[PDB]
């Protein structure tokens, strides 16, 4: 089945340059090694680039469900956003090894691979969900000048992570995980010292440039 | 001027190589055999592919810093002077975007000798912080003595802030970029303006905290 026969694909390619590479990772050994014809192959992906979309995609996905159980008990904003930050790393821990490989090519700005890329919109505007998840439901008081655009600073935060973690050297990231507790205590603050009424003139002038940009 | 123009024409060819064949895979010797000179000629300039990219962020800060003299002059509101700083800082990058495009990958990692943020990038940094300085000192709007220190490195920040936007800016002039360091100088001079109240100052510390436990380069706590 179409829709079944592409997974497996996605499978078998993942797994496949994890273990050689996306550079010298090809289609057609992808194909081969799948049991389809090289033509098959293509129409589930239009080319390697695709498959990557395809791996974004399932790892949003991944993320999204197993941060149920964090966002089942904590209420409050900075133990929200710190697990599910948390869950992130947690889950991007197998795939650490390829994406220092593989950094060098999404981190190639007019690429597709790129998470900032316009292929790349399904995954980031899936990714923001979490991020409205986080607040959405967190009883911890937060100002209507900041609650639209949160999410994409949230998320901007956690790109800023993912980048930091690719490089981390710690044992086990160590830092990393201190970076996105850290993160979480700072994002916090942020919005509390925002309920302060002298400086709602910084709160609009952020709501705004966070409106406008990519 | 035989010398001075060895010297840069090495530092152009070292650059066009890492932008087409990339950094990690260009050696000196190519590079030497590209500009067309003798690699102990080259090495003689800069003592290897390191060296180089300092060669090339040094270059860029004073270009920056003799390109401000003008709007630090004239300008007394600090958005402004802020304002203008950070446009003739795109002014000077725009020749190397598709340079930086390609060098980000290796500039991007904070272990690295490569970083903006790293020991080895000490006198760009410190030559592009002391921007910062000046834009504060010579600014109408007077400022905090315990935020002294730790404002123009914020400042930095952002503006590093916008060289990694302006990289991914695909519009025309990268004209988004220079609307995003118009929009961003008003943010922080509103920012600074305000950090006159005490209320803000904890959180200004804070992330000021955040950056220079995570990254090198920065003054300590």
């Amino acid at each position: 089945k179409s829709e079944q026969t592409r997974a497996l694909i996605l499978e078998t390619a993942m797994r496949l340059f994890q273990e050689r590479g996306y550079d010298r990772t090809t289609m057609r050994a992808i194909a081969q090694e799948a049991g389809v014809s090289v033509g098959n192959a293509y129409y589930y992906f239009a080319g390697k680039e695709h498959l990557i979309q395809g791996f974004y995609d399932r790892i949003a996905a991944e993320h999204r469900a197993a941060v149920r159980e964090v966002l089942a008990r904590e209420t409050d904003l900075e133990a929200r956003l710190a697990g599910v930050l948390k869950v992130w790393l947690d889950i991007a821990t197998p795939y650490h090894e390829f994406a220092v490989q593989f950094f060098k090519n999404a981190a190639d700005p007019d690429s597709p691979l790129s998470p900032f890329s316009p292929e790349s919109e399904h995954a980031r505007v899936e990714a923001i969900g979490i991020h409205r998840a986080v607040l959405a439901g967190a009883k911890t008081k937060v100002p209507e000048e900041l609650r639209d655009i949160l999410p994409e600073l949230m998320w901007l935060s956690q790109m800023g992570l993912v980048l930091y973690w690719i490089f981390d050297r710690t044992e086990g990231r160590e830092r990393s995980y201190r970076l996105a507790e850290r993160g979480a205590r700072l994002t916090a603050r942020g919005v509390v010292l925002a309920r302060f009424r002298v400086l709602r003139p910084l709160v609009r002038e952020v709501h705004e440039l966070f409106t406008d940009f990519l």
